[PDB]
């Protein structure tokens, strides 16, 4: 039923597909991942809407895949070979997730060791991200992502906590924590540029070698303080493994100021505003509660 959808929607957009190599994943609030093989052998990813206003809705997405394929070389990107209100399919980038989250327990299967991780990883993503934050997004026609300068960058995050603060309130500690950051300009960066905006392991495609080689899920996408995209390494491998990552970044030629270590772990502990966001838009009744434990109320 569900298969001969999918084999139904693909055919309309020129797609054919070996009916026996058909998966899909699970879940979908937006769209349906759905795995299969062209008759040539190539794996694609699928994705089967399930709101309305698809194009709308991906517009600035796009925009940011549009750029990673036309600048990055060192890394890979969906490219969204078919792109239409009904059905968007990309070739399955190279590779495997670094990690992959698995709802029946709460937590990754992991194909690294979290406890010794190669230090290719830390390396390889350093040169990603050194290159995916220097993506000269200024020379597009047109762009519709959100764009901060370093000024706007510190102003956006001191009003999404005055934000948060008015809706859930904030304890009291955590919030005198909160301003001191915002409050202390040798903490700041100089210099914006183009995030993935959730970088994880389960975005996040390795080699045999550890080696990054692709970005996936790019929907957080923008120009802005590049340390989000340092989040998960330190939430995941603790400050060795931000050091390790922030090294080898800097080292390529990425923007490094003094206190960048220590800006990106007051980021992280900045972490409950972006929670309490998404509790609120989404509505889903274990993201509330996880938001009110984050701030400490
Ligand atoms: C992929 O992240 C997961 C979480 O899972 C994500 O929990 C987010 C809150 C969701 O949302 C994301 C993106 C975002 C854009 O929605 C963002 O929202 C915003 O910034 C604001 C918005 C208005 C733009 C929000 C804060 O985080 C993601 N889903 C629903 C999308 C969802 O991943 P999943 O689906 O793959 O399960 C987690 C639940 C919620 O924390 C999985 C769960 C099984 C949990 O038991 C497992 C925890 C593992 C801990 C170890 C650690 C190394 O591992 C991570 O650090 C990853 C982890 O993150 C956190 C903070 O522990
Ligand atoms: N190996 C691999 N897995 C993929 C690829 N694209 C999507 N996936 C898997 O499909 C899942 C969902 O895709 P994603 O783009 O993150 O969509 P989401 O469900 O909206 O978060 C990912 O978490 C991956 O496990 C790909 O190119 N390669
Ligand atoms: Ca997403
Ligand atoms: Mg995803």
């Amino acid at each position: 039923k569900d298969i001969k959808q999918v084999i139904e929607i693909a055919k309309k957009h020129n797609l054919f597909l070996k009916e026996e190599t058909i998966q899909f994943n699970e879940s979908g609030l937006d769209f349906q991942a759905v795995f299969a093989q062209d008759n040539n052998g190539i794996d694609w990813v699928l994705r089967l809407p399930r709101r309305e206003d698809v194009m709308p809705r991906t517009k600035v997405e796009k925009q940011a895949l549009d750029l990673v394929n036309k600048y990055a070389i060192s890394f890979q990107a969906p490219n969204w070979i078919i792109y239409t209100e009904e059905l968007i399919a990309y070739k399955k980038l190279d590779g495997v997730p670094a990690g992959t989250i698995d709802h029946n327990i709460g937590n990754y299967i992991w194909e690294i060791d979290i406890n010794n991780v190669p230090e290719l990883f830390h390396k390889s993503l350093g040169r990603v991200l050194a290159e995916l934050h220097s993506i000269p997004s200024n020379k597009a026609a047109a762009l519709d992502l959100v764009v901060h300068t370093p000024e706007e960058a510190r102003m956006s995050m001191k009003q999404r906590m005055d934000a948060v603060r008015a809706k859930f309130g904030v304890g009291e500690n955590l919030w005198n924590r909160w301003q001191a950051w915002l409050n202390d300009d040798d903490m700041w960066p100089k210099k914006t540029g183009l995030i993935h905006g959730d970088v994880h392991a389960g975005h996040t495609m390795i080699d045999k070698d550890a080696n990054v080689t692709g970005l996936i899920d790019w929907t957080e996408a923008k120009v802005t303080d590049v340390s989000h995209d340092f989040i998960f390494n330190y939430r995941a491998f603790g400050e060795e493994g931000l050091e390790a990552l922030i090294l080898a970044y800097k080292e390529i030629g990425g923007y490094y100021w003094p206190k960048m270590k220590e800006h990106i772990i007051e980021l992280n502990a900045a972490y409950p505003v972006s929670i309490a966001e998404f509790a609120l838009v989404s509505g889903i009744e274990e993201y509330e509660q996880m938001a009110k434990e984050a701030l400490e109320v």
